């Protein structure tokens, strides 16, 4: 029983972490696709896919979730939304259920015949990439929004300096 979760993870935050843990209570393995893998260095998508692979790896590891329970697969975006479900399928192991709070993702997988679950949002007003990046830019408390392993990654790659320069 394998689930699928798609997210840009810009950057991976505590909301992503909560949702993943609960998904792991109902599936054996979780495929985690890092969407928009071709985008980096913009205010909306600051981090490369590879930096995001590291954030994920360190966070899940820090929280003791064994690697054999999930897959991390970067997925570039494509021009045709009508082909995107097939694009994900092509790049991943087979899966039984899809988890997403994104309307487009929900609708595409639904039209393709998949049951889609929209888990309850964990602290939706603070746990969002938008809020994290807004705090990094305006000097607010972004660190408390992310697992500490992710903050370490962001420090090592000079993420704040990057985003501020870009803005
Ligand atoms: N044609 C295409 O190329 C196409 C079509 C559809 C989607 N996509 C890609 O899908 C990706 C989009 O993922 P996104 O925008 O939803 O990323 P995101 O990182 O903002 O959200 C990831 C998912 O994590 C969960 N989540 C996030 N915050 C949460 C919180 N506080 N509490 C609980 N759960 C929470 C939700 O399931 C959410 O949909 C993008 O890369 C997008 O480009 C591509
Ligand atoms: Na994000």
């Amino acid at each position: 029983m394998r689930g699928l979760l798609v997210g840009r993870m810009q950057p991976f935050h505590r909301g992503h972490l909560q949702v993943i843990k609960s998904i792991l209570e109902e599936v054996d393995e979780l495929i985690i696709c890092i969407g928009s893998a071709q985008l980096s260095h913009s205010i909306r998508d600051p981090f490369t896919a590879g930096e995001r692979v590291m954030m994920l790896t360190k966070a899940l590891s820090e929280n003791g979730i064994p690697a054999s329970r999930y897959y991390i697969i970067p997925v570039q975006d494509i021009e045709c939304n009508a082909l995107w479900v097939g694009h994900i399928k092509m790049l991943t192991p087979p899966f039984d259920r899809v988890y997403s709070g994104n309307p487009l993702v929900q609708r595409l997988f639904s039209e393709d015949g998949y049951e889609v679950t929209a888990p309850p949002l964990f602290y939706r007003d603070r746990y969002s990439g938008t809020e994290v990046r807004r705090r990094m830019l305006d000097d607010g408390d972004w660190r408390s929004l992310l697992p500490e392993s992710v903050v370490e990654v962001i420090d090592e790659i000079n993420g704040v300096e990057r985003i501020k320069h870009l803005a």
